[PDB]
């Protein structure tokens, strides 16, 4: 029920081609993952706007920075094999990182953990970059947090902290004004 114009009113710096590509996919997968009321949609789209640079990115930009170098050989990421650190760099509208997390997402979205392990670039395609963000939101209980209007807990579950909170709130204020 969200128009392309409403999406652009939130993501005022999105390219028109980005709106064109992602608006149909957002409408489809928000419905499938029950992101389906004004408060759920407003909080979801505001987080997506920040996390993806207003649809500019579905993949991490690789340095490697000192931080990205230390993705290699991280058992908490499941990066057990040489090359896993870069192979499973962040991908998605909400960027997912590491072999074990690609495997989990792959199983949920394709029926097999191997799909995104064999072709990690699938997670950067518009289809799976969008569906994975909706699935993450659903699976981490963020619809229930949105119902309670707990934007800070939503931010912590997505980011691990409150990095970018002011940016996320700015998008949310635009979303409320254009969607409610
Ligand atoms: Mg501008
Ligand atoms: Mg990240």
């Amino acid at each position: 029920d969200i128009t392309n114009e409403q999406l652009a009113a939130i993501m005022t710096n999105a390219r028109k081609t980005g709106i064109d590509v992602f608006a149909p996919l957002l409408r489809k997968y928000m419905e499938q993952y029950e992101i389906n009321t004004p408060i759920r949609i407003s909080m979801f789209l505001s987080q997506i706007a920040h996390e993806s640079g207003e649809l500019r990115y579905t993949r991490e930009i690789w340095g490697p920075t000192d931080a990205q170098r230390r993705y290699e050989k991280r058992i908490d990421l499941g990066n057990l094999h040489v090359g896993d650190g870069k192979k499973f760099m962040g991908r998605g509208l909400i960027q997912i990182t590491g072999r074990a997390n690609y495997a989990a997402c792959s199983l949920a979205l394709t029926g097999s953990p191997d799909t995104f392990l064999d072709n990690p670039e699938l997670l950067s395609t518009p289809k799976y970059a969008t569906e994975s963000a909706c699935w993450f939101w659903y699976d981490r209980g963020l619809n229930e947090l949105a119902d309670s209007e707990d934007f800070q807990r939503i931010t912590k579950r997505i980011n691990g902290g409150l990095n970018g909170l002011e940016s996320r709130i700015k998008f949310f204020e635009r979303a409320k004004k254009n969607l409610a």
